[PDB]
C-alpha cells in the first residue's frame, strides 16, 4: 500500500530525529560509534552483538526497523552492553555505566513524550501483516 509506504517512511523521519538528538549529546559520545577492536581487543570477546548511535542510523536508513519497539530493542542492547562491559567500582567505568543509563532512559521518554500510540500500533500492524 502506498499508504503503509508511507508509514514506514515517517517512521524512518521520527526514528532519525530521535537518533540526531541523543547523538549529538555530549553525554553520549561514547555510544555513537563502535568499540574500536584495535584499541579493545577483548570487547567483541566478552560483547557478543556490539551496537551504536551509528550502527542504528545504518539500520534506519537501511530500512532494518519496523516498529519503534525494534529500535528500542538496539537502545536497549547500547545499554546492557556498555553495563556488562563495564562492572567495576573505578571511577572511570561508574561514568560510562551512569551515560549508558541516561542514554535509555533519555530515549524512552523522548519516544513517550512524542510518539502516537496509534502510529505505533499501525507500524506493528503492518509489520505483523508481512
Amino acid at each position: 500500500s502506498m499508504q503503509e509506504e508511507d508509514t514506514f517512511r515517517e517512521l524512518r523521519i521520527f526514528l532519525r530525529n530521535v537518533t540526531h538528538r541523543l547523538a549529538i549529546d555530549k553525554r553520549f559520545r561514547v555510544f555513537t560509534k563502535p568499540v574500536d577492536p584495535d584499541e579493545v581487543p577483548d570487547y567483541r570477546t566478552v560483547i557478543k552483538e556490539p551496537m551504536d548511535l551509528s550502527s542504528v542510523i545504518s539500520k534506519i536508513d537501511l530500512h532494518k526497523y519496523l516498529t519503534v519497539k525494534d529500535y528500542l530493542r538496539d537502545i536497549d542492547l547500547i545499554c546492557s552492553n556498555a553495563l556488562e562491559y563495564n562492572p567495576d567500582r573505578d571511577p572511570g567505568d561508574r561514568l560510562i555505566r551512569h551515560r549508558a543509563c541516561a542514554l535509555r532512559d533519555t530515549a524512552y521518554a523522548i519516544i513517550k513524550e512524542e510518539l502516537d500510540e496509534d502510529f505505533e500500533q499501525l507500524c506493528e500492524e503492518i509489520q505483523e501483516s508481512r
